[PDB]
């Protein structure tokens, strides 16, 4: 596991001045600039940052597409043929708006699924190693410490890479197919007998992937727009406090406190109520008891007392906001207390959650022997036949 483990290519600026020399007259030069046209728009670009840098490529086509074909409208059985080869244009365009369209999504889902979330855990991972560069020019601990924060955040970014890969090629795949099919229809090569089998071929296929392409969705939803976890953090779910090792469209899959690898599928995991200790606040917790009912108010009293003093000398561990409650009296015989406690940390670790609750456990036994603290059982009355 990853956590819980014990010459051409450099001749475009010639090729652009060679295809300028192509014309100087005459209504064929717009064609003629096609050829080599790219260049303007990379001119045009250079003219004109996660998103600027992502996007600029695809604006271009976008543009250059829509350019050749004003161009072409302006241009002009030869007159089947340029009807074919206008409407060939046409469809290459709403291609490139989609795929525009397309690009966009995944930049915006991907980039915001981190930036507005850990942008500072970054930041804090690059202070601590630019440390540990100068110190080399508990002391142990915190240095593992730093390493694990950042293995973490290279796997988050890893995963959300992954996902994101993932959802690219079953947008473009789709993307692909439906281009093909409108290229067909709008330049009337698919007849009459076509379109109805293409159609049906669409309306079984609406049912057979129906589920399938909702789940997916809902998954996406879930994954980036929700995202209750991310990778590393210590989440709860149905009482199973279970480590997330490793996200994805769709499942989900975690560590349980005896390292057991648990795949967790994302259409279920979608409905529940997810607890997430990393993203908690300082957590509190509870350590009931039971006394005798006979038990001196005076002893309950210096009880209290004896919590206080032990919480306020160990603040490290504890805030010193604590309540005793007493709750019940069971016939007359017992009465139930609880004792409420905050802890100066979150769940994340839970082996150090245990260690200080074990000593404050640890604490209450002491101070029930030295108040003499006692729990009786109701005595039982016995008449003797013979
Ligand atoms: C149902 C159509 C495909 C869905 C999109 C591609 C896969 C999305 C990611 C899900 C996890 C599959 C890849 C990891 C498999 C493994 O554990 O080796």
């Amino acid at each position: 596991s990853r956590f819980g483990e014990p010459l051409m290519i450099e001749l475009s600026v010639f090729l652009c001045l060679l295809g300028c020399l192509v014309c100087s007259l005459w209504f064929l030069l717009l064609l003629v600039i096609f050829s080599g046209m790219l260049i303007t728009h990379w001119i045009v670009h250079v003219a004109v940052l996660y998103f600027t840098h992502g996007l600029k490529t695809s604006v271009e086509v976008f543009i250059w597409i829509t350019v050749v074909l004003a161009t072409w409208v302006m241009l002009i059985q030869t007159r089947k043929i340029l009807e074919f080869v206008t409407w060939t244009i046409v469809t290459v365009l709403i291609g490139a708006f989609l795929w525009l369209v397309k690009t966009t999504l995944l930049k915006i889902l991907a980039s915001s699924f981190h930036l507005n979330r850990f942008f500072d855990r970054i930041q804090e991972s690059v202070f601590h190693h630019s440390v540990l560069q100068t110190l080399a020019g508990a002391f142990a601990k915190w240095v593992v410490k730093v390493y694990n924060d950042q293995a973490a955040l290279k796997h988050a970014l890893n995963d959300n890479k992954t996902a994101v890969k993932q959802l690219n090629k079953l947008v473009t795949a789709i993307l692909i197919v439906m281009m093909i099919v409108i290229w067909l229809i709008v330049t009337g090569i698919a007849t009459t007998k076509l379109i109805v089998l293409l159609s049906s071929q669409l309306v079984v296929a609406a049912f057979i992937f129906g589920n399938t392409c909702k789940t997916i969705f809902e998954a996406i939803i879930f994954v980036f727009v929700m995202h209750p976890f991310d990778v590393g953090d210590r989440c709860v779910i149905d009482g199973n406090k279970m480590l997330v090792e490793e996200m994805n469209i769709l499942t989900t899959v975690f560590l349980k406190w005896d390292k057991e690898k648990v795949y967790y599928p994302n259409s279920i995991l979608c409905t529940k109520a997810i607890g997430n200790f990393f993203r908690s606040p300082d957590q509190g917790d509870v350590l009931e008891f039971s006394v005798d009912f006979t038990t001196p108010v005076l002893k309950i009293g210096d009880l209290k007392d004896r919590i206080k003093m032990y919480l306020e000398q160990n603040l490290n561990f504890w805030h010193p906001q604590h309540n005793m409650v007493v709750k019940e009296i069971e016939n007359v015989n017992k009465i139930k207390m609880a004792l409420f406690v905050n802890h100066t940390i979150n769940f994340q670790d839970f082996a150090e959650k245990n260690r200080r609750r074990s000593e404050l456990v640890l604490e209450l036994k002491k101070i029930f022997e030295e108040l003499d603290i006692k729990y009786n059982l109701l005595p039982q009355e016995i008449s003797i036949r013979n």
